[PDB]
């Protein structure tokens, strides 16, 4: 079931903004990690005094890279004269999330209809204002409200090139690079209660629970089309295996933005080349299943993949689940960075085909079992 | 004139150790556009709960990247009982100088003989004591004084693999990544006032002015082979063009280590493997010097490069200068990170073999006139 109760118009993903404490070393990583493009920059050499903002783009997928400069570059300014191009932007705020949090998300960007808008109902209906709505050169709006942690959920309406006082990237220094990543296809939260996140979210968004089919309880809020997805995890306390949510609020300092999900137009190409670059400046992977998962896979989606395609899946290591509507095909990396704290999921999903449906084959909840028992069976 | 006066016996440089906010993004970054191989770690999976900390090497080269954890992860531990593999770490310090630095070098280390008999006679002799001579698992000896600005002269002297606490990371991790640099030439730093700073470090190291032959006064510090070397540049202020000196020490909030030059034993091979990955997470050049100075590159060093040397200098933008004694072939990166602060410089020197003497070629001074010379033909 889905009502379709977002409060206000919900377009797509917009961006993800990491805070960072040097925007071009990570920056620099995770383009040659992932296969970004630089597309764009707010710095020193665009007139930015306050912080050194660049964009990587692989299709669709907007990832933007943040740090302060000095603040003696910009302590003649005030608001209404920053040369800030991102009015949010704070140097104490951003200097206490990094030395809080290390390395991670910031904003969850959505793009609306009209962010002044969804500002005043989101706040109306119990949201918290972290930055009030701004107009960019007449031309953008831009306002954000908290959503769980540090991390907010962040508001951006185009009246009609990412937003202004940003230039694109000279060629020279851009190269083409892509292993096929396509779009952000989910933003993971880590919160030490479930019920009262889900309740403030869902209360001032009008997102609806996505709903599915040891270690953790988790629910996905959704908007209309369902193509915004936004799950939420808390941690269940006193098993044996302490709970990975539980280790990430420590490490973290509280709650979070836990992984983002990134659909891959060919998630074999994107495995192939991610995995080429790991030890060379890329990311690391999570461990592989026992062979025997790959010999159950036969049995569960042997109508969906070929004995080829499985043991391709086999060599990178890529996990495969199913809905009652689709097929998903995941993989996870080891943490981005110091903290054992966020890192990301590589997926492609089949199925659900109308354009694809949202959520189509679900997160990859039938995997817990499948390994549990794919751990049971290699013993054997 | 070498009057031989080190206080204390100096060895080689050892490493720079990088303070960072992510070690983790930033020793990658580094890894892959350098050509080092991740060598040792110290951090969670070691059993640190205090920094991360990983060492790259190529050839002799160490360069050590740290970041601090939560300190909540290390609340219960008191100095005698740290898990921190370099006790002169503090969260405190670290924060502070990233926050007000940005990414940069936090101590150059030197192998000396006995680092607890260094630190008495250099503080005995002026040296601000920064952290006192600690003994770690019997076996080394770690001890640091203030350098210029936050940056530390580091002291390392072994009885008898880089420090106790540290593993040999996983061959599966460490990819043998090498573009031909081989050690560490010189280590330079930027200060308000030079002669202030030279008589403080000459006066408690004992090391001399090695002596060469608009913008900036520079003089150089040596130790008693010549191989241990730290120039020190001060602003000119007053000048029609501003002095990128001065702009450094705003940048920086400060005095700090400006440029690390890094010996290659291949500079046309270190060159095309850098420039090649200038673009995908890699290091960027400085613009190369006009067709008319590698036109006048035959009249000064056609003695001691070939024509088709001399072009693959101009290929690769590479500066050639020449002492009395040797010849010296340089280039520059432009800033490793935000700020227009630190950068580095691959150098190779040809001359002065005994071995091949300390600083053979000198600087780059030369160059100086050369390139406005070549600015005025190139115009014409
Ligand atoms: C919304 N939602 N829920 C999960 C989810 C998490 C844990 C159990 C069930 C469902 C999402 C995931 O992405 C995800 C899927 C499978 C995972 N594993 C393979 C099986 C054994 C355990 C590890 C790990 C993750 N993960 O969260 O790292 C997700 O997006
Ligand atoms: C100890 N010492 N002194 C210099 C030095 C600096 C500036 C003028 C003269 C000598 C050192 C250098 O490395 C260096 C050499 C040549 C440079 N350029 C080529 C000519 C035109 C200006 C730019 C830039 C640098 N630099 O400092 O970036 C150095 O190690
Ligand atoms: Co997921
Ligand atoms: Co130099």
């Amino acid at each position: 079931k889905n009502p379709k109760s977002d409060k206000f118009k919900v377009k797509r993903f917009h961006h993800i903004e990491f805070w960072c404490g040097d925007a071009t070393n990570v920056a620099r990583r995770f383009s040659w990690g992932l296969g970004m493009r630089f597309s764009a920059k707010s710095d020193l050499s665009t007139g930015n005094m306050v912080h050194a903002s660049y964009l990587l783009t692989s299709g669709d997928l907007r990832f933007l890279f943040t740090a302060p400069y000095s603040p003696s570059l910009s302590a003649g300014e005030i608001k209404p004269t920053t040369t800030a191009s991102i009015p949010s932007f704070d140097h104490g705020s951003c200097r206490s999330f990094f030395s809080s949090h290390g390395l991670g998300v910031r904003a969850v960007a959505i793009e609306v209809e009209d962010a002044e808008s969804a500002f005043s109902i989101s706040v109306a209906n119990g949201a918290i204002p972290s930055s009030p709505p701004i107009v960019l050169n007449e031309a953008v709006t831009i306002a954000e409200v908290k959503l769980y942690g540090d991390v907010v959920l962040r508001y951006v309406s185009y009246k009609a090139e990412f937003l202004p006082g940003f230039e694109r990237v000279e060629d020279a220094s851009s190269f083409p690079l892509d292993y096929g990543i396509r779009r952000l296809d989910h933003a993971v939260g880590n919160v030490p209660e479930l019920g009262p996140a889900l309740t403030y979210v869902a209360g001032f968004t009008g997102f609806h629970q996505f709903a599915e089919f040891s270690g953790l309880n988790s629910a996905v809020l959704a908007s209309n089309d369902e193509m915004v997805l936004l799950p939420i995890n808390e941690p269940v306390h006193g098993t044996k295996r302490k709970s990975q949510i539980q280790t990430y609020l420590e490490h973290n300092e509280g709650a979070g933005l836990q992984h983002l999900a990134l659909m891959s137009e060919d998630i074999f190409r994107t495995l192939r080349e991610m995995r080429k670059r790991s030890s060379i400046g890329g990311f690391d992977f999570m461990p592989s299943p026992p062979p025997t998962y790959y010999q159950n896979l036969k049995k569960r989606v042997g109508d969906v993949l070929s004995d080829d395609q499985i043991k391709e899946c086999e060599e990178l290591g890529i996990l495969v689940d199913r809905d009652d509507q689709g097929t998903l095909l995941q993989i996870f990396t080891k943490p981005l960075g110091d903290r054992p704290t966020i890192f990301i999921e590589i997926i492609q999903r089949v199925g659900c085909m109308m354009y694809q449906s949202g959520g189509c084959g679900g997160f990859g909840k039938g995997n817990f079992s499948e390994l549990f028992k794919s751990i049971e069976e290699y013993e054997k």
